[PDB]
């Protein structure tokens, strides 16, 4: 199995124990590491943070300690939008320029591949033609990677993509059978399945539907989404299940109603570390529990939740991660991916469950080897 962990280049800005740098990553924890995010200028891949080059060097340096660890650079993200991707894929000449820039960039900084994080072709501003042009882009990238490998006599660079979990976004975004022939791995973003934007409580990454889920709401679970991709042309082994190391919080409209689907009046507060509205990192949730929050188990969906007064959070813990990991194995998917490594309790000081409690759970459940992390009696 694969265990793919996203590192985010903005985690450096968090105060105190929240600060997360490339050197805070245990090199023997994950099989793949992905750096989020790279940008684009004039159809060419670029850095986004002032210190990205320094972070790239530390990030890819981790491979010195693990001979099987592979690294990828993710281009795009939420804030990036769709416009630059639309313009870049619009002509073969722009695509070649991008592809050439990517090969050069990845080889210069010592990455093993590229992860596409276009959110999304065919939606969120992106016109209908982008669905097919994404396939074409990925086809050409794979081909150029294949050719470059023979030119410089090294293993091929990898090409992967993070993809939508929403059914309508999936249907307007991807030509699944053809796209799946070119991508090495498909990172399905099976999280943010519910949030305060809906106006009622719901789980971030529920494994199964809630008993009252009808119609399109019945699609908002890991089980349905992963099976949709499988049934429509993506090889099980290439499909990687999305695991969130954070949850979404809510303000309860009525503190006496604390169930799934209880009315909410807005996003819960951003925490002092991640400072993201309606979101708490797992370690931020542990603080919430330490302050006496009532723990609930959403049994039909196999995920926890917690509440204190008018604040409610839906999230994932060790139990839910293990349950979904076991599920993943029963259904023969390629492994798990994690958003994000810097959101787990990496210090081990918040949750009293060891360092990286959530990602350690996945390493154990997926039976990852550690022989490649060996270190000799040489100084």
């Amino acid at each position: 199995y694969q265990l793919t962990c996203y590192f985010t280049n903005w985690a450096q800005y968090r105060p105190g124990l929240g600060r997360f740098m490339p050197d805070d990553i245990n090199p023997c924890l994950c099989t793949h590491l992905i750096y989020a995010f790279a940008g684009m200028q004039n159809n060419e891949i670029t850095t986004i943070e002032w210190n990205d080059v320094t972070l790239y060097q530390a990030f890819n340096g981790l491979k010195n300690k693990n001979s099987q660890l592979k690294t990828l650079l993710a281009i795009g993200g939420w804030n990036f939008g769709t416009a630059p991707f639309t313009a870049m894929v619009s002509t073969p000449e722009n695509r070649q320029t991008f592809i050439t820039s990517v090969i050069k960039f990845l080889r210069q900084y010592e990455f093993d591949g590229l992860d596409f994080d276009w959110e999304y072709p065919g939606s969120r501003g992106s016109p209908p033609q982008d669905k097919h042009l994404f396939t074409v882009l990925v086809q050409e990238m794979r081909e150029a990677f294949e050719q470059e490998a023979k030119q410089i006599n090294k293993p091929r660079l990898m090409v992967t993509a993070a993809v939508a979990a929403g059914i309508s976004n999936i249907q307007s975004g991807y030509e699944i059978p053809q796209l799946s022939q070119y991508l090495d791995y498909i990172h399905v973003m099976t999280y943010d399945l519910h949030g305060s934007w809906e106006g009622y409580t719901g789980e971030n990454s529920p494994l199964y539907k809630y008993p009252t889920d009808t119609g399109s709401n019945a699609y908002l679970n890991v089980d349905y989404v992963m099976n949709y991709w499988k049934d429509n042309g993506a090889p099980a082994e290439k499909l990687i299940v999305g695991f969130p190391t954070y949850g979404h919080n809510f303000i309860l409209s009525n503190p006496s109603n604390t169930g799934i689907g209880a009315p909410t009046s807005g996003a819960g507060p951003a925490g002092p570390y991640a400072k993201e509205s309606g979101i708490w990192a797992y370690y931020e949730i542990c603080t919430f529990l330490k302050n006496g929050a009532t723990q609930g188990w959403d049994a039909p969906q196999e995920v926890p939740y917690a509440y204190q007064g008018n604040v409610w959070v839906g999230y994932d813990n060790v139990k839910s991660f293990d349950i979904k990991a076991q599920w993943l194995k029963h259904n023969k998917f390629g492994g798990a991916m994690v958003w994000a490594i810097d959101l787990d309790d990496f210090t081990g000081t918040f949750c009293n469950q060891g360092k990286f409690p959530l990602i350690s759970t996945l390493k154990k459940a997926l039976g990852l080897q550690s022989a490649s992390c060996t270190a000799p009696a040489q100084p």
